[PDB]
This record gives structure tokens, sequence and C-alpha cells, in this order.
DNA sequence: CGCCCGCTTCGGGGCAACCCTGCGTCTAATACAAATCCGGCAATGGAGTCAAGACCAGGTTCG
């Protein structure tokens, strides 16, 4: 946003144009898969999930 | 008696070898020439195929 605040022209831009959500959604998808703390639920008896 | 000056001794620095406190989207085409694929006839010419048809030789039948 701070980059394209300057390169864009004024009196034409909007928050729909300024905002790129793809690094945020890539950070979420890169956390939930392929991290240490996000593991498969160990279920072979209900004590193990707990 | 004091004094220089390199010899040894330790310090500090410097450096070489391993992990994560690591791990962004970008003008946009035109113009043209050469090379290459490929699609479709257009000569085949050699290689396979059918069929007749002849070739006797020795069992096989008949005299
Ligand atoms: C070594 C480790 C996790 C190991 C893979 C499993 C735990 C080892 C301890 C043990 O031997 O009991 C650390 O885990 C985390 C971050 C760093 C380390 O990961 C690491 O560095 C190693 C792997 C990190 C993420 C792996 C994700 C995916 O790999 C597959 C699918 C995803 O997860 C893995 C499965 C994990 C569940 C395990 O659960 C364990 C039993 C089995 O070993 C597994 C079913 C149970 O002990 C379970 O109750 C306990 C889990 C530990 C909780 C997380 C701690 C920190 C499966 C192999």
């Amino acid at each position: 946003v701070r980059e394209r605040m300057t390169t864009q022209d004024v009196e034409a831009i909007t928050p729909q144009t300024l905002i790129n959500i793809r690094p945020v959604v890539a950070a979420i998808k890169e956390f939930f898969g392929t991290s240490q703390l996000s593991q498969f639920m160990d279920q072979n008896n209900p004590l193990s999930g707990l």
C-alpha cells in the first residue's frame, strides 16, 4: 500500500484499488499447512485427542 | 648502581566453520524475416501375394 500510494494518481484511487489481500491469505494458508505448530489430530482413542 | 632490548607469556582480536531470532506483480507491443512443421497429392519401385502350373519319386492300387 505504501508503495502504490505514490505511483498511483490521486483523484482516481480507492481502497478497492489500494488493497492486495493475497499476501495475507498466503500467510494464513502458509501457517495452517506446513508449520511446526499445525499438526494432524492424533486420534486413535478419545484420550489421545484430548 | 641504572638502563635497553629482544624473548617469552598471556590477551585480545580476528577469523574460519555451522544454524533461523531466516524464509513480492510490475509498460506493451508492432514489424518482419527466417526456419520449420505439416498436409496433401505425385512420381514411383521393390517387396509381398495369388494362382496356375509344371517338376518327377516313391508309396499305392490295379493288370
Ligand atoms: C518433534 C516434534 C513433533 C513430532 C513429529 C511428534 C512428537 C515427538 C515426541 C514423541 O516422540 O512423542 C515437535 O513438535 C512441535 C514442533 C517441533 C517438533 O516438530 C518437528 O520438527 C517434526 C514435525 C512437525 C509437523 C508435521 C506435520 C505433519 O507430518 C504428518 C502430518 C502432520 O503431523 C505429523 C503428525 C503429528 C502428531 C504426532 O503426535 C504424537 C504421536 C505421533 O508421533 C504423531 C501422530 C503424540 O505424541 C502427540 O500427542 C504429541 C505431539 C507433540 C506436540 C507438538 C510439539 C512441538 C505427521 C507425521
